[PDB]
C-alpha cells in the first residue's frame, strides 16, 4: 500500500488516455481517476480524455495527445495517464502486448519529460480486474491512485520545470 | 472483447505489411483488415499491401515504407498495420523474435509518430492461429479489429497532428 | 557480497528521489543511504531529497531532478539515487513494473551521463524487503550500500567529465 | 513454413557477419545462405563475409560493418544478415546474450534503415542448431531462407529508398 | 565452444571496467582478462582497468570511461571490456539487474561505435562462477576469452574505421 497526497493542482492539465478492451473495467477506473482529478481542483474544462481500442494505441496515443497540446483548455499538458486493461488469454498475446506497452511507456514519459501515470492493469483473471477497479465490494478502485498520483507529479514536473529543487 | 467504432478515414491513406510465414492464416487475416478498411470507407487505391517473408522484416519493412510514402495515391500514409503470425516451434526461436518484433513495432510507431497497429499473432498451435483468424467455423477474424482500429488511429493522429484536442 | 570504498564526495552534490510504498521499508533505506552521504562527507545541504508515490515515477522524477540542477546548493548533481520498494502481488503488475522501472533508470543513466544508483527492490515477500532495509534485527541496510556508491561514482563522473583516465 | 520467393538482386551487396561459436554448425549455415545468395544472382564479389567471436558482437559488427561500406565491391550494402548460434548452458548466460543480440540487431536495424536478416540460432540443444543448419540428414538448412529474405529485402530497401510504393 | 584467434593489437588501447561484487571471481576473470591482453602484444599502459561497486555500475562507468578517452596512453580506446558476476538471491534482484546490464552494454556499444566485450557473468551458483574464472581445478577461464574478444574487436573496429570491407 501507497501512501496518500492530495495537491493543489487547480492551474493544472491533464490528459488521459484509455483503451476500450474491458470497458465494464475500463469504466470504473476511468471514473475514479477523473474523481479524484476534479478532487483535487483540476478544472473540469483541463481534463482531456480521448480513447482508442486497445493497450497497443496507448503509448502512441498518448505521445500524439501532448504532441498536439504542444502545437496550442490551452497549453501543453502539466500530466498524462494512460488506463488500459490487459488479461490473460489463452495465446502469448497478454504477454507481448504488456511489455510492450509498458516501455512504450515508460519512454514517452522520459522522451517527452512528461509524468505518464501507468494505469495499466496486467491481469490473468477478471475478477482481478474487477477487484483493481473497486467494483467488487469493498475493493480499492486503483483509478483514485492515479489521478492523484497524475496530479502530483504534474505538480511537481512544473517545479522542476522551474528549475526548483 | 473490445468496443469497436467506425470511424470515416475516407481521406486516409493506409499502408500494409504483411509477412508470408503461414499464408493460410496471414490472408485470412488481410482479408478481413483490407475488408473493415474499405468498410469504413477507405478508397481501394489508398491501401497499400505489401509483403515480406518474416515477422522479422516487419519492422523494418513498416518504416521503410512509411519512409517511402513521404518521399512522394500520394501522401504520406496516415496509419500503418503490421500482420505476421508466429507459431511457437521446438526452440526459443519463437520467444526472440515475438519480442523484438513486438518491441520494434512500437518503435517504429513512437518513431515515426504513426499508429502501427499490431496486427502480429504470438501463437502456440496451428488452431489457434486459425481461431484468431477466423478460419475456423463461428471463430472471430481478428483482421477486422484491426482494419477498424487502422481507421480510427488514422483519424486521429491527423487531429493531433492538427494540435486538435 | 561487495568490497567497501569509502572516498572524499565533500564536493559533492547528490540528488535522491525515493518512491512512497512500502514507506516502512523505504525510510530504513532511505536514512541508511543518506547517513552513508554524510559519512563520507557529503554537506547536508549539498543533498536533495524529493520523493514521488510509486517506482514508475522513479525514473521520470530523476531525469526533471537532474534536468532542474542544470538550470540552476546549485550546481548539477553528481550522481542521483533512485529508492523503490516493489513487492509481488497477485498479478503481474509486479513483473511489468520491474522491468521498466529498471530499464528507465538505466536509460536516464545513459541518457543524462550521470551515475544513478539503482536503490530499487524487487522482492517477493515482505521479511525480504525489511531484511535488505536492515530492519531485522542484526541485518544489512542496502541503503549504506547505495550512499556510499552514489559517492564514489559521483566522484569519478567528474573525473571522467575532466577527461581523466 | 514460409512461402520461396527468388528476386533479382544481382546489383545488390550483401554484407554477412557470423559469430564463430559453434562453428560446425555456421560453417553448414553460412553455407546454405551464401549459396542462395548467388543462387539469385549476388555477384560472389558482392557479397562481403567477415567474422566475430561471438553472438554479442553481431550486432556492433553489423553496425560497423555497413558504417564502413558507406565511407566508400563499393557501396553501401542493400542488406545485411547476421548469423550466430545460441546454445542453452548450464546458466543463464544463454538467456542474456540472446535477448540482448536480439534487439541489438533489430535496433542496428531501424537505425540504418537497412534490413538485416536474423540469422541467429536460440537453441537448446546441439540436435537442434543441426535440424536447424540442415546436417542433420533431411533436415532444411534455414541458412537459404536466411540468403532469400537478404536478396528480398534489399531489392525492397532499394524501391523504398526509391519513394516507391 | 569458440575458436582461438590471436590479433596483433599492439597498437590497441583497450578499457576495462569490473564491479567488486563478488570480487573472489572478479580478480581471476580480471587476471585472464587482462593477461590476455598482454599475450596479444597489448602495452601495458594502453590497458586502463577502473572498478565501480556493482553491475549497474558497468554500463554508465564504460560510456563515461570511454567519454573521457575522446576529450584526451591517450587516444579514445578501441575496445572496451565490461566485468561483472551477478549471482542468484532470493529475490528477484538478479534478473532485474541482469537484464538492464544486459541491455545497458549493448547499448553502450551501438551507442558509441566500439565494441564493448560482455565479460558478465549471470549465474545461478558459487560454484559456477568459479568454473567460468577458471578458478575450479582445470577449468577454463572465460576473461582469457574476453581478452581475446578485445583485441580482434578492437583490430576490426579500426578497419570498421577506415571504410575497409
Ligand atoms: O488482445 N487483447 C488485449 C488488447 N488488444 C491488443 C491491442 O491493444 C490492439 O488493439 C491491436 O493489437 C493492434 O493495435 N488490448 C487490451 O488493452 N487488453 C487486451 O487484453
Ligand atoms: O521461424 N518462424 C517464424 C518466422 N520466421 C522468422 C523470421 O521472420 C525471419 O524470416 C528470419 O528469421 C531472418 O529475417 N516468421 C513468422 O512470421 N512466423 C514464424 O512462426
Ligand atoms: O503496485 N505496486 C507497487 C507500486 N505501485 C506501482 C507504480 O509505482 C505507480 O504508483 C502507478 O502504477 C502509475 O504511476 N510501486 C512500488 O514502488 N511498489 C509496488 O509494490
Ligand atoms: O557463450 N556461449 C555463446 C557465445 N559466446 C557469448 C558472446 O557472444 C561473446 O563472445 C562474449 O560474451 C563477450 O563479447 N556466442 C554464441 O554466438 N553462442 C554461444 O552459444
Ligand atoms: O546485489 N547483487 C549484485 C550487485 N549489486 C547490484 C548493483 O550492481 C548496485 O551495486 C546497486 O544496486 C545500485 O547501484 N552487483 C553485481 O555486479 N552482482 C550482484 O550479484
Amino acid at each position: 500500500g501507497p501512501t496518500p497526497q492530495q495537491h493543489d493542482g487547480s492551474a493544472l492539465r491533464i490528459g488521459i488516455v484509455h483503451a476500450r478492451w474491458n470497458e465494464t473495467i475500463i469504466e470504473p477506473l476511468l471514473a475514479g481517476t477523473k474523481a479524484k482529478l476534479l478532487a483535487c481542483g483540476v478544472k473540469e474544462s483541463n481534463i482531456v480524455v480521448q480513447s482508442v481500442p486497445g493497450s497497443w494505441e496507448l503509448p502512441i496515443a498518448v505521445q500524439r495527445l501532448y504532441s498536439a497540446s504542444q502545437l496550442q483548455s490551452t497549453g501543453p499538458f502539466d500530466a498524462l495517464i494512460a488506463i488500459g486493461v490487459l488479461i490473460k488469454g489463452e495465446t502469448m498475446h497478454f504477454e507481448y502486448i504488456a511489455d510492450s506497452v509498458s516501455h512504450g511507456l515508460m519512454r514517452v514519459q522520459l522522451d517527452t519529460g512528461v509524468p505518464v501515470i501507468f494505469g495499466v492493469l496486467t491481469v490473468l483473471t477478471d475478477d482481478q480486474a474487477k477487484a483493481r477497479a473497486g467494483v467488487i465490494e469493498g475493493s480499492h478502485n486503483h483509478g483514485e491512485d492515479w489521478g492523484l498520483a497524475a496530479v502530483e507529479m504534474g505538480v511537481r514536473r512544473r517545479d522542476w520545470a522551474a528549475g526548483k529543487t
